[PDB]
């Protein structure tokens, strides 16, 4: 799946994933968020994560993750983003996601520090 | 940050995390879980992630996360987990994480593929 | 009320009964398509905002089921924290937590989540 | 039911009183120490396994508030999933999910997710 995962992704939201998938299991790229603070390299963020580079053959996914601290050149907004999810290929290849934004707070803050929701990512430029 | 989110963590279930963060906001190292599947180099991870390399100064906690795909050399749990979080420095140095565990299933089992949870590390070993 | 209260099915196919209370009570009855398994039929009770904003916002919501009917028992219970959206089609948001019955040793493991979308048309 | 009944804190001081039914539904009310703002008590409704599993597992249950009573709204509602451990000292394991009433462009946003743990005993 490295050559099917390797690519540019598009959400629901219209935000970008540029990713590449190493034979060891390595995702590098970039995010390009439509939504959040600050809302064009502005707007775009290393991401790292991995894949499980020998899934199973039964029709199974394949499990992905991968982080982007919401820092670049131009913006902080000191957060940090985890996407969990799994490819599945075919024809109209899928990655599925749930993530985790997680917010730096003081400690009396902490309790509202993390969002949670889901994105679903394709090939098709929206 | 860096010199306080490298090195050897624990969390609650006696889980260890080796990491170094570096100048540009990585984070790269070893993840080794006391728990799972197939529960030593055998129990032992890749993971790679990213931190706000500068956080905020009002006394709020710094944004990381990073990504296990649990496949190594000896053992694959076809599945991966996102911790995302913020580590809060001082005498009693802390990360406080939320996280995706994804298992790669097929698409009649997708609604079970993922677990949450939270882990807080520490550098006490246990 | 009128909008939430009604027959829902979510992506899976299952079915959500729900009556919506005047003063933000959720009363009725789920029927899991997936998962462990009248037979079928779970109690549920949740809360929704009985006067949300007007602003063309959603309106938050929330219900249980525990797993458990006379015939079944999964010991295990979920949540499903959302909004419903009025509109040609109302829709109802959710994200869920599945918390299963563990011994301490496995309790890192005892908490599933996803997310379900509700419409009243039928699959 | 005995064991889940009663007067239940959390890490943030937060108040929690629930009634067990027999026949597994959670009733009471919600005290939260943290966020927007009996002018601080919310309804609250659930459910629990009233026959759990006899092998050193925990009951799961699960629970929700909206966050509007005659004073104040906060166009939001919290779900708890989680379970009971008896023993020296009973503890409720939970996650949540907090979402807010929004727009659709604000939607992927409306959820906060996070853990509580409560016990009876008072901060």
């Amino acid at each position: 799946d490295q050559a099917g995962i390797t690519g540019t992704w598009y959400n629901q939201l219209g935000s970008t994933f540029i990713v590449t998938a190493g034979a060891d299991g390595a995702l590098t790229g970039t995010y390009e968020s439509a939504v959040g603070a600050g809302a064009n390299a502005e707007s775009r963020y290393v991401l790292t994560g991995r894949y499980d580079s020998a899934p199973a053959t039964d029709g199974s996914g394949t499990a992905l993750g991968w982080t982007v601290a919401w820092k670049n050149n131009y913006r902080n907004a000191h957060s940090a983003t985890t996407w969990s999810g799994q490819y599945v290929g075919g024809a109209e290849a899928r990655i599925n996601t749930q993530w985790l934004l997680t917010s730096g707070t003081t400690e009396a803050n902490a309790w509202a520090s993390t969002l949670v929701g889901h994105d679903t990512f394709t090939k098709v430029k929206p």
